[PDB]
């Protein structure tokens, strides 16, 4: 069996974040994805070590910010190389408040998508979250950053407009 | 609520295979995702309506082909009728039988990836299937057809490799 075989399986970027007991939680996630429309489902699989899966857990409710194309690689790794209890990943950052409670952060988002969760799916290591969306907002014009462009910006690569 | 934002996350383009009842079916699925590492797990998420559905249901193993960019739009559309027989499908398309007895797709595949499936999540109108993986092989040297890109050029307008340029 190949590992590389499973890198091209094709994926956006984007911060899911929760909120619970006053602490807001956000990581960086590229498993995100709409499961049906009637009604419309989304789903996001987290890991179980990670603070935004326990909030999640917890608080029943999540957002997702959908990343545009040119997102800062300190902004990523600002929600994606550290845990949220540890750092204050939201200190510095734009972002508001969903009806379910969770921050929606809006910086170098090209939407906002916020959900409750109906269903909790254990996969062993991780647990796939499935929320109802209860919200959502397009709020730029700018192309997303899919995690393949992700990877050619690791790569040293950056995007042009 | 605006379902414009929906259309804003990103997929790949696939063939997801199964067999049932000595029948060979397949679909195209625009919903697969690795969830785990260890060990790899993948997910494919099916309408109960679709025939693919119900062969997974039953057998316990799918197959997935990553499309390539460049795969035709005839070619997609083989696997894209609700109403089609397993002749019309397969008939003329290049493929092999792996270990669990799913037709693995190699046409126009940039990869294939092979599971079993160890849990099904209901959703309502889908079931969520969560295969662990037990081969995957990549066929090409090829890019893959994103599910934005097939619907870019479905319409006629051009791919994104029109506007998006990497520099270093
Ligand atoms: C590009 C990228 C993609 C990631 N994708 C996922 C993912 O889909 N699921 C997940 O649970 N973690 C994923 N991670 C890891 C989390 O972002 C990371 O472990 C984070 O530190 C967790 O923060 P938390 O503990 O505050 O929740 C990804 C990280 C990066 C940089």
């Amino acid at each position: 069996m190949d590992v590389e075989a499973f890198y091209k399986i094709s994926y956006g970027l984007y911060i899911v974040t929760s909120e619970s007991n006053g602490r807001k939680c956000g990581q960086i996630a590229n498993t995100v994805f709409q499961l049906t429309s009637k009604p419309v489902q989304i789903a996001v699989c987290l890991n179980k070590e990670n603070d935004t899966h326990n909030a999640v857990k917890e608080s029943g409710a999540f957002g997702v910010s959908v990343l545009e194309l040119e997102t800062p690689m300190e902004f990523i790794g600002r929600f994606g190389f550290r845990k949220s209890s540890e750092f204050e990943k939201f200190d510095g950052v734009e972002y508001k408040t969903g009806k379910t409670g969770v921050p929606l952060v809006t910086q170098h988002a090209v939407a906002v998508i916020e959900a409750k969760v109906v269903k909790e799916c254990d996969v062993g290591t991780h647990t796939l979250f499935v929320g109802e969306a209860v919200d959502a907002e397009v709020l730029k014009d700018a192309e997303v950053l899919t995690y393949a462009d992700y990877h050619l910006m690791k790569k040293g690569k950056t995007p042009r407009t």
